[PDB]
């Protein structure tokens, strides 16, 4: 896997800006895996991501008045046969308490990869760590890092 992805400069459809309240997930908490993920209110992403590819994206997100680089998994609610979009965000290198019910503002800047066939916990953790490394490397480029101060995070 490459250690950096996407064009040198942010390109359409990015940036994708949206906000939603953080809600509880579907059970199996990533907290135990050392990589907590914030589930975004379903009503904030159904149409917005309906035609976006499933997989891992990267960008910046703000919650509790703090901005962080992030990775986000876009998939489907595992409890319904009818396609219902789901989006879970991991705020990179964040330290703090939980933030359920808080509004999270998200700015997606690029795509990392599609869903990978589950190959075990070890492999999953490795893939997530790589996703994080890739996100940070990709956002170290000026066109991307400038979004950490986007007006949307005012
Ligand atoms: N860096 C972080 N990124 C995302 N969520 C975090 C982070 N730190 C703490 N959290 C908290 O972790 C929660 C998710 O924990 P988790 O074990 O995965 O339960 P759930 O299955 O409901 O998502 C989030 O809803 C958020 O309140
Ligand atoms: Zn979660």
């Amino acid at each position: 896997r490459p250690e950096i992805v996407g064009p040198e400069k942010v390109q359409s459809p990015y940036p994708i800006r949206f906000e939603g309240k953080v809600v509880h997930g579907f059970g199996r908490g990533s907290k135990e895996l050392g990589i907590p993920t914030a589930n975004i209110s379903e009503d904030a992403i159904q149409e917005l991501l309906r035609y976006r590819d499933s997989g891992v994206y990267f960008g910046y997100a703000m919650v509790q008045k703090r901005v962080f680089p992030m990775v986000m998994s876009v998939g489907w609610n595992p409890y319904y046969k009818n396609k219902l979009r789901s989006a879970e965000v991991h705020l990179i290198e964040r330290q703090g308490e939980d933030f359920y019910e808080e509004i999270m503002r998200v700015i997606v800047l690029g795509y990392i990869r599609p869903e990978l066939n589950y190959a075990g916990l070890d492999k999953l953790i490795e893939d997530i760590h790589t996703d994080i490394r890739v996100a940070l490397n990709s956002m170290d480029r000026p066109s991307y890092s400038s979004y950490k101060k986007d007006p949307f995070f005012k």
